[PDB]
């Protein structure tokens, strides 16, 4: 589909109201033609093909609830796009721009969102552990981070590797998260998970604990589920990056902050340049602190307060 490009308006999944970039020809469509290649946002119709079709609105207005998700996919496929390429210069998770595909109202009560190596695809929740996923602009973050993963490092879900993986999206989910300056915290899903309750999320960044995930290296989980344990496993690489960020004591280590931005350096960058798709823990230390390295120098207080961070998570 080509036409006029235009800036509609909905609101969204959490009842917030934005604008979107269309594109107008008879219909209006969730196809955004500011953002590199684009940005498609399709109906899927509680079917399972996908990506169903294209989202097309009569009046360029989106306030019905049926349209609340699209919207958010939507939209925050493009507040990450900005993000990653305003913060870090990457243009589409490829890099080169590709386009981003989103698919909403994928089958009924799925309580699941992912992307699936082409695109995004988003459940709508049961209505009581979850609503649509794409509510949350973590998640929406979080999942397009894999690919951007993908395209990179190329991290094996299993193990540490996995579990890496997972953090690196939990991390950059909520740069994002920052990045829209709206609601952002060190939460994931706080935004989508179990409705009746406030307070709660999937997983804390900040204190994995209070979910019960391993916040240090000494409690890494060894089973087998959820493939050796990688959105529990993360719990100790996303404490290490939240403190390097915030600093804190953790295990009576104390670590220094240097904010999320040099965070979202470090990160962006080891995993750009150092990360193999086996990387370890320890391997993650040490591209951290390369990192640090080469963008701060061996001495600086930032690759110190790397240092801290895994000390203090017993990943050496
Ligand atoms: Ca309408
Ligand atoms: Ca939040
Ligand atoms: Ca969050
Ligand atoms: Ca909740
Ligand atoms: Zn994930
Ligand atoms: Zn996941
Ligand atoms: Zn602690």
């Amino acid at each position: 589909i080509t036409g006029t490009s235009t800036v509609g308006v909905g609101r969204g999944v959490l009842g917030d109201q934005k604008n979107i970039n269309t594109t107008y020809s008879t219909y209006y469509y969730l196809q955004d033609n500011t953002r590199g290649d684009g940005i498609f946002t399709y109906d899927a119709k509680y079917r399972t093909t996908l990506p169903g079709s294209l989202w097309a609105d009569a009046d360029n207005q989106f306030f019905a609830s049926y349209d609340a998700p699209a919207v958010d996919a939507h939209y925050y496929a493009g507040v990450t796009y900005d993000y990653y390429k305003n913060v870090h210069n990457r243009l589409s998770y490829d890099g080169n721009n590709a386009a981003i595909r989103s698919s909403v109202h994928y089958s009924q009560g799925y309580n699941n969102a992912f992307w699936n190596g082409s695109e995004m695809v988003y459940g709508d929740g049961d209505g009581q552990t979850f609503i649509p996923l794409s509510g949350g602009i973590d998640v929406v973050a979080h999942e397009l981070t894999h690919a951007v993963t993908d395209y990179t490092a190329g991290l094996i879900y299993q193990n540490e590797s996995g579990a890496i993986n997972e953090a690196i999206s939990d991390i950059f989910g909520t740069l994002v998260e920052f990045y829209a300056n709206k609601n952002p915290d060190w939460e994931i899903g706080e935004d989508v998970y179990t409705p009746g309750i406030s307070g709660d999320s999937l997983r804390s960044m900040s204190d994995p604990a209070k979910y019960g995930d391993p916040d240090h290296y000494s409690k890494r989980y060894t089973g087998t589920q959820d493939n050796g344990g990688v959105h529990i496993n993360s719990g100790i690489i996303n404490k290490a990056a939240y403190l390097i960020s915030q600093g804190g004591t953790h295990y009576g280590v104390s670590v220094v902050g240097i904010g999320r931005d040099k965070l979202g350096k470090i990160f962006y960058r080891a995993l750009t340049q150092y990360l193999t798709p086996t990387s370890n823990f320890s391997q993650l230390r040490a591209a951290a602190v390369q990192s640090a390295t080469d963008l701060y120098g061996s001495t600086s207080q930032e690759v110190a307060s790397v240092k801290q961070a895994f000390d203090a998570v017993g990943v050496k």
